[PDB]
């Protein structure tokens, strides 16, 4: 890990001392869900290029910013861009924001982000709540907590089983029934894998018998190193595409298809998020 | 990645200048199956180690060469020795020359490997079809297109679902009966694991609940990047053995046993190719 | 891997001479079992600091020490404290040591740690004997021997289907029903996960359907490279810990759950340990 303690905290001073912002829940927008920017009030904008220590953006869309600000009466910094595996960066940078999060204050973490459906009730627009998540690449040794450990952020040995907030899980699907949706909120495991390209037909069979609901290529790691911190955690997915489980179809998977399914789910995710802020403590 | 666009471009237009061939099918021989070698009409040989920013071979049979050629009336190219991520190398050395191929104007690749057997019913001897694979390095990182993508040669988020040709794949039955072999073609899925070790009887229960037909250490790596370029994808696995699958047995996978296979399987694998040829499109 | 045949040597020479100790057997203490040194006579210790090549412990417990001796008549070498992935050691590091056994003269490994129970019937406390394991890391590309093979100590692809010594699976049974013991001793599969953070409940899942019985973050890597070497094996586990399997739990996995149960099947372990030296043939 090329952080020492000391990254964290200058990073977070920096930005301690660069807003008069105090934020208590951290957002991570996933792939085309980075429209809910424009729901804070009194927004203040950081582009990660200008924060010290900040997993410099390589060219993917050369925004990546953190935007703080309120979301329906709760002070908020939004992550609009993430970083990937799948772009070479080792998941101690993948995963360096929410350690500067934790020491900027924030207590709870939310993570959105797309994938593909591999339980077959499910279907593009849906949204599945993650209850539980299969983390593929920490089996094999990428964890983002591999190295020595730094007692100060957390245990050595920290335990994930129970990773995603009951509490928030179950208030969740509350305020979707105050919203009288015609589909019902989903609910699964979310399966992790590197990526870049797309599962083949074998691929998919076997993540469906592991019991993967869902799969991405992205958030497990930053599930880890928050709960590592102490913080709450929820997060959903954008079922923006189901995956190709047969020989004899037709159909590929394409980040097209894929930024479309984000394009029309846009504003119903947001509503969404924006809603559930009132159902975090204080 | 340490190869640039430039690297891949000087290393074509090398080759493009040391030899009149213009090869339209790259064949990558596994192992014990180089001797398609031999069935080359007017054969220009080149030793990786002359081609520039070729990976150089460790130490494993020092004969590692980019043979061109005609084979039934096809300009092809062959790579008799290839590169394994259990030698050391990286993905993105593993799979260079599938990019070179590229350039240098190829728009089929046909991959050959020795595999085991997980399906009960296959047999030493057999050739088992190639219908799709399962990327299990892939699933946890080790991907050959990780990091920045390239837009020049492909997208960042390639399908693989339709990676192994089906029109092959059917032509490749129809010259087998027209070969009248007692046993019928074999087609499957492919497992990739790194090795070099062999499977432990564990291991192979899991690999066959994954669903998995015959299982090697190659391959894969250069079908993705083959895919993420645009060409046809076709290639078989010479079942050199059956993987141990009970605790009560006294039998053991060796190196032996292997290249035994590959050497009694020889030529009726180069007539099989050769014979192929025919079939690809021009 | 950075270690030349001539590290190997030295490291071997320079305990050869520093001790008149020469080993037969190699013991590797998992987690709270490294009592065992206490049963040694004549016990010549040696820090891991002292020893040249040694990978130099970070900051776990400063207690990395190499303990000869004599256990039940049997010319012994102890790891008082191993080397993990989790730690961020490459696994040519974290298995080392098992090449320096060889070349000092020992020819019997014995390997044992701490691991969770996936197999419902175990129980804490339970001591379950390793038949086989399944190589997670290893799929994926983390092999201790990936990167050029020495001939010297081994094969290029060595077999795993017969790692574990069936001779000494039989007679550590016989051993503990002269014992007593009220729980019958525990067999089966050992999965290795590359940690440092604890299985989801949804993970739990994976390993018992993959046909796991306990799960840990090591063991597998000196077995493989033990293997490669000619040396027998023999290892089990204490079930420290049952694996939460349930979302209607309220149980997590804790280092102080698992090292209360290592402290209290303290003894148990030494004795039957330092009995079954009696088995090993010499
Ligand atoms: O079916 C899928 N498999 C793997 N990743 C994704 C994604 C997510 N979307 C992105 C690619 O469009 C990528 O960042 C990935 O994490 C959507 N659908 C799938
Ligand atoms: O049962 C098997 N498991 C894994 N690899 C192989 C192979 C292939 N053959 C080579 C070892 O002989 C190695 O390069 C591997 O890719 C044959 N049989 C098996
Ligand atoms: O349930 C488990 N999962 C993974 N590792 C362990 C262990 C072993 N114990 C250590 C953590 O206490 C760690 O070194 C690991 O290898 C005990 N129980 C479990």
């Amino acid at each position: 890990n090329g952080y020492t303690y000391e990254d964290y905290k200058n990073t977070a001073e920096w930005l301690l001392s660069h807003t008069k912002h105090r934020p208590q829940v951290a957002i991570i927008c996933g792939s085309g869900l980075g429209g809910l920017t424009d729901k804070l009030t009194q927004a203040q904008i950081f582009d990660y290029s200008e924060i010290p220590n900040f997993p410099r953006s390589t060219v993917p869309g050369h925004a990546g910013r953190l935007v703080f600000g309120f979301l329906n009466g709760r002070a908020c910094v939004m992550m609009q861009g993430r970083f990937h595996m799948y772009e070479g960066y080792p998941l101690w940078k993948v995963t360096f924001p929410v350690r500067v999060f934790h020491l900027l204050g924030v207590d709870t973490l939310v993570v959105t982000n797309a994938a593909g459906g591999l339980n077959p009730k499910f279907e593009v627009g849906d949204i599945m709540l993650i209850r539980d998540h299969i983390n593929l690449p920490g089996f094999s040794g990428q964890n983002p907590l591999r190295g020595p450990n730094d007692e100060r952020f957390g245990d050595r040995f920290p335990a994930m089983s129970d990773a995603y907030d009951r509490t928030m899980r179950q208030r969740a699907l509350s305020t979707w029934k105050q919203m009288g949706e015609q589909r019902e909120l989903q609910e699964g495991t979310y399966v992790m894998v590197a990526g870049p390209s797309f599962e083949t037909v074998a691929e998919c069979r076997v993540l469906q018998k592991l019991g993967a609901d869902a799969v991405g290529m992205s958030t497990v790691p930053e599930v880890i190193v928050a709960r590592h911190c102490g913080l709450r955690v929820f997060g959903f997915s954008l079922i923006t595409n189901k995956v190709i489980m047969d020989y004899e179809s037709l159909e590929k998977a394409n980040h097209e298809e894929v930024l479309a399914a984000g394009k029309q789910a846009a504003q119903k995710l947001e509503q969404f998020v924006s809603i559930l802020m009132a159902s975090i403590p204080l």
